[PDB]
């Protein structure tokens, strides 16, 4: 059967900011990079960025909610999310719906998240907090 | 420091048929589902359906490459592949990489790909016959 994400591919528009913001600014590992694309990891996550002359530059307003949380301690949280917004990261979302997290864009728009907390904490919180018409299987 | 994906969001135009994709063709399993949307696991992977008006059921040539890959071992691949096939779901890409993919489209046209291999299977390939312009970090 299935058993786990294997890779998640950002076509950007611009590989060498692109990869600038993953590895210098968020911290992941750069593993290999290319004419065309890079190598990085978070933890287990497999990261490729794929050059592609199809990726705009999307304004969040204009893009689904569709989107890519990393994962933090608590004790980091805070002071990771205040550096990248004075670096002038551009944000796309402020009302804390799913927990403690933060809500930013990378360089080409794809929606990012800081989220503390795993699923079954998420699944815990909710049980006191429900979203409307939630039912727990 | 940012320890993995903490969990993938796909926005879905119309949530049931997207419950019925992850969990029942897919396999995933179904965690909770609400008035606007659904957690689904897949190993490690938290999927989180999202129901979102702004979703547009999109053709493959007219988003760009970003996609989303699950792992399967190789043993397991063939008839998943087939089962996506009688089940009629569309294929966007063919495989010409190394490790066996397939790329198939969700209800909304995101991009998925069933993926057999690991990062580090995928460099020491890319070490033997570098991309043009490849260089290791
Ligand atoms: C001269 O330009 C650079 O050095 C930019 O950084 C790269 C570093 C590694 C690989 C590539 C792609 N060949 C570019
Ligand atoms: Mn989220
Ligand atoms: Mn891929």
């Amino acid at each position: 059967m299935l058993s786990g994400l294997n890779h998640l591919t950002l076509a950007v528009s611009q590989l060498a900011p692109s990869v600038a913001f993953y590895q210098q600014l968020l911290g992941m590992t750069l593993h290999a990079r290319w004419d065309s694309g890079a190598y990085l990891s978070c933890g287990d996550l497999w990261l490729c960025l794929s050059l592609d002359p199809q990726r705009r530059v999307t304004p969040p307003e204009e893009s689904d909610y569709t989107h890519y949380a990393f994962s933090i301690s608590e004790a980091d949280f805070a002071s990771f999310a205040a550096r990248l917004e004075a670096a002038g990261v551009a944000v796309w979302k402020l009302n804390r719906s799913e927990g403690a997290s933060h809500y930013f864009l990378d360089p080409d728009g794809h929606k990012l998240e800081l989220h503390v907390g795993s699923l079954a904490q998420r699944l815990a919180a909710c049980r006191e907090q429900p979203y409307k018409g939630m039912v727990f299987f």
